[PDB]
């Protein structure tokens, strides 16, 4: 599918707090669709959806998230707590002069897209999660415990310390992408070890070979973008557990009734199809798209088949 | 009507040649509604049209013009022949993925929408112009010998030398603005003496009084955005009469057959009303707004009825 040249495209800036400007990417016209990255990624990946996305007739704008690439990376930890990362979308949608958009997310952004959905219903046309299920809070049970509880969630820990991740993650930024940007059938961490290993890259290789995913060049993009602020704006959405699970108590009980989609990845040993079952009891006109062979970074994984069931799924539910 | 506050805009660049980006604010969504102001003025001159226009359903672009504002000013003097001005904003149109706009031009950017509509009709969805009518180039009769035959159009052999009227307009730009943003009635520029004077301003206020149309906020504005790069690049639009000239004739006979608005200004001294008189010759499917007691400075003049035009007119022609 076609790909995105950076210095091809139309850039965008929006000051939504008196320190904090966010840069996205846009391309089409048509109703406006947002789409939000996880981590550690970057607008940049959505290349693959950006050129599709328009070309069927809308208008796209590829967010770099707060933290990222040329958005404005703030050095307090609570400024991404995604109390505030959501309401800085609304005030981003109210600058760009936008009633509503369709919020597109993967990973944490797919994790942004949903209390988007269940905060701010009014503002969002029709919502989109790949791999990041919805799940709500659990009132009786800590973030903490619901962690030590899903040993695959141990690098959380790992994550949780100021500094400490942010040494690994930096000290060669392209062995940290070329180590992260893999297919299932190529991958050489074990998040589920992380914390007594001492690190996510300490049993994997020196100079790790370059995944049939990526070229050297979409490398080295990421590198070039994580040297701007580094990884601690990034690591900081792990830091906000206890805000984020307080905050999203307050919405107990309430379902979310605008149009949804939630695409599962076979190979995500992380987030595991499994998490996703019974999100029809809190999203009633939800449907599903699911996709074989195809690991967490489903976007450059499997970008066909996540451009055919978008498209599909524009076309009958957000038009 | 509602003003625009320049920090809370979203911007947007887009490199269309190596050295050369343009810069445009966003807002709205709906079909595409490109602006291009004049001389010597600003994406900020349409503030009353942009919050309306958008209100009313479309996705506003108002640009800077190339050597204005934050777009680049290239310092070559052929870089701002309509031609390449024109070829740039196709270019533009090609990055952001948009199939075609409505170009909507006051002053000099009208005189660039009529030449997009003439050599560009498929990226052009409707054009519109304020002030500036549509006149088929003459090819027998030479830029020169057609100015001297408008003693209204003399100040534009004082703008011909580079560096001459830079040195003016640039010695006080708080007085230049001042000076030039008035009302009709209010004016103290005589453009039909200017070059045996010496000057636009030999023989008007030092310090000049504000006219009703502009606040000293609005003005400051102004002033900030052309301490950037100068007056070189706006004058540069008035060195390419010969070529401009040349190119034009090159499309002799064809007609424009898309949708079109010619609004004309009773009070424009300059753009005489009178000047459109034969537009339907060469527009068949043209349509017409006048509005009294409007002298040049059409938007900042009468914005309520400049709206109240171009909204009835997108309404029923351009959607
Ligand atoms: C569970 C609670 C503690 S939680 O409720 O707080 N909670 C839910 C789970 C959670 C965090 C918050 C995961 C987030 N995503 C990542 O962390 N991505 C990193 C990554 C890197 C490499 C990789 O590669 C592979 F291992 F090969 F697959 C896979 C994943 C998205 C939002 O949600
Ligand atoms: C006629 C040929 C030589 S031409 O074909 O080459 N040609 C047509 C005429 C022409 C130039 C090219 C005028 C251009 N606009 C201005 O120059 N605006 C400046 C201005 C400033 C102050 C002011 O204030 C007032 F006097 F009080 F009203 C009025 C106007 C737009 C494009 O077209
Ligand atoms: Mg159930
Ligand atoms: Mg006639």
């Amino acid at each position: 599918p076609t790909s995105c040249n950076p210095s091809d495209m139309s850039h965008g800036y929006v000051t939504v707090k008196p320190r904090v400007r966010l840069h996205f990417v846009e391309l089409g016209s048509g109703p406006a669709v947002c789409l939000c990255h996880g981590f550690p990624e970057s607008w940049y990946s959505w290349r693959y959806q950006i050129p599709a996305l328009a070309q069927a007739g809308y208008r796209v704008l590829a967010m770099d998230m707060k933290g990222y690439g040329e958005s404005s990376a703030p050095p307090e930890i609570e400024e991404y707590c995604m109390e505030v990362l959501c309401k800085e979308m609304v005030t981003f949608l109210d600058k760009l002069g936008l009633s509503q958009a369709v919020f597109i997310g993967h990973d944490w952004g797919g994790m942004l897209v949903w209390y988007m959905a269940l905060f701010y219903p009014e503002r969002v046309r029709a919502v989109a999660s790949l791999n990041t299920p919805f799940i709500p809070a659990n009132p009786n049970m800590s973030p903490l415990e619901s962690i030590k509880a899903n040993p695959v969630f141990d690098y959380q820990l790992y994550f949780q310390e100021p500094g400490v991740a942010e040494a690994e993650l930096e000290q060669n930024l392209s062995r940290t992408f070329k180590s992260l940007f893999r297919a299932s059938d190529e991958s050489v961490l074990s998040m589920h070890k992380v914390c007594e290993a001492g690190g996510l890259f300490v049993n994997s290789p020196e100079e790790p070979s370059l995944s049939r995913m990526v070229t050297e060049e979409e490398i080295q993009f990421y590198v070039q973008q994580f040297k701007k602020s580094g990884f601690r704006g990034p690591l900081n959405w792990y830091r906000n557990m206890e805000r984020n699970w307080k905050w999203a108590c307050k919405s107990l009980g309430r379902k979310i009734l605008i149009p949804a989609l939630m695409v599962t990845a076979e190979k995500d040993f992380v987030l595991v199809p499994q998490m996703s079952q019974h999100m029809e009891d809190w999203i009633p006109h939800l449907k599903r798209g699911h996709i074989e062979d195809c690991g967490h970074w489903t976007q450059m994984d499997k970008p066909t088949e996540v451009n055919q069931i978008l498209i599909k799924w524009l076309d009958s539910d957000a038009r």
